[PDB]
């Protein structure tokens, strides 16, 4: 997928987590989630198109994505052990690294 | 070592995995693949060798081992909690990633 | 962070790991780690400067610090089950991978 498809869906799942009534529920938003981090991790952003394939900027970008997933991984952890709620809280807890990126390069 | 042995080293864990009689044995095959996975993401494929560094294809290839070794993790999350034929079941799956890359650059 | 100070980070959590008193000791440590590990992937070491961006030594430097992050993973998991012993003698191991890249490329 695009990089503009995988940041909605990571989008739609934070939400779709914030919502959730049981822990397959979290579980399987998480996955999504995670599956889309790493696509997204194949793209060149508009905003380095004029920067060289392995760039400082792009490497950063890159492994943006590789610390994202392994943020995803803990909560889906928390998830798979049935603590539901501090799992939903982790997810939530997703978004300064979301945010981090985006101050960057979006 | 290099990217054909790393790939036969995923072949006849896959295989190991399917006969296997206990948990430890399909923890032991994952954590080879894992390893062999993330080796041969410091590979040029013969058919990438022509293309730059850090071309689009091989950002693709190196992250298609990204997404190999967490499908993996999945997998050896499922043998550690003892539920082995689960296990083995998402090993075989594995399969449509190998699939998947290989359809592109093999 | 520089890279300096990611390795600082390490090698001080590596012995708060082995002076460890309980399991959160140990996981609060590996997550340290291992978010230093993911930042130090970001740098270009000072032997390295004169190599191209992508070059199969920045390739292998980078895919070092995935393999770090996985086995720092595998003693988390320790941890988290109340196994801290076990997780202080895998922290123990991560020595191996440390000397691995230090004797290429430091
Ligand atoms: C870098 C490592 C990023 C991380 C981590 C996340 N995002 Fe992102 N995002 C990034 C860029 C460079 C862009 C711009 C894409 C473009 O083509 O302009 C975006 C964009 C978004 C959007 C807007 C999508 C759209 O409709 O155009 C959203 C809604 C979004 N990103 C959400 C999002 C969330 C929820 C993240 C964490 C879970 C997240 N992003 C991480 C770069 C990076
Ligand atoms: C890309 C991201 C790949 C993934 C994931 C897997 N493989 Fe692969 N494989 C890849 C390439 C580019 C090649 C060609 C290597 C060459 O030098 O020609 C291969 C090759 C194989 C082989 C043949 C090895 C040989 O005897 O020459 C096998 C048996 C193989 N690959 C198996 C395999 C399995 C089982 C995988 C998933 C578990 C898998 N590969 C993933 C690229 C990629
Ligand atoms: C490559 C993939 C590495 C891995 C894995 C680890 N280290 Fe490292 N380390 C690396 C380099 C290239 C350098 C030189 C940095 C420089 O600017 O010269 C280092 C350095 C260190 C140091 C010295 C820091 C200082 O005071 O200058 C230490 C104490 C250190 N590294 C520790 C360390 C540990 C404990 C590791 C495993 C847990 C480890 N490193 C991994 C490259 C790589
Ligand atoms: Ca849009
Ligand atoms: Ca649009
Ligand atoms: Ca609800
Ligand atoms: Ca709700
Ligand atoms: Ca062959
Ligand atoms: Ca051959
Ligand atoms: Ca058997
Ligand atoms: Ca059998
Ligand atoms: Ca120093
Ligand atoms: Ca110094
Ligand atoms: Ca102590
Ligand atoms: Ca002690
Ligand atoms: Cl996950
Ligand atoms: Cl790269
Ligand atoms: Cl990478
Ligand atoms: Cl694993
Ligand atoms: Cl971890
Ligand atoms: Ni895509
Ligand atoms: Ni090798
Ligand atoms: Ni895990
Ligand atoms: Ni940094």
């Amino acid at each position: 997928a695009d990089l503009e498809d995988n940041m909605e869906t990571l989008n739609d799942n934070l939400k779709v987590i914030e919502k959730a009534d049981n822990a397959a529920q979290v579980k399987d938003a998480l996955k999504k989630m995670r599956k889309a981090a790493l696509d997204a991790k194949k793209a060149t952003p508009p905003k380095l198109e004029d920067k060289s394939p392995a760039s400082p900027e792009m490497i950063d970008f890159r492994v943006g994505f590789d610390e994202l997933a392994w943020e995803i991984h803990d909560a889906a952890h928390l998830a798979k052990e049935g603590k539901v709620k501090e799992a939903q809280a982790a997810a939530e807890q997703l978004k300064t690294t979301c945010n981090a990126c985006h101050q960057k390069y979006r």
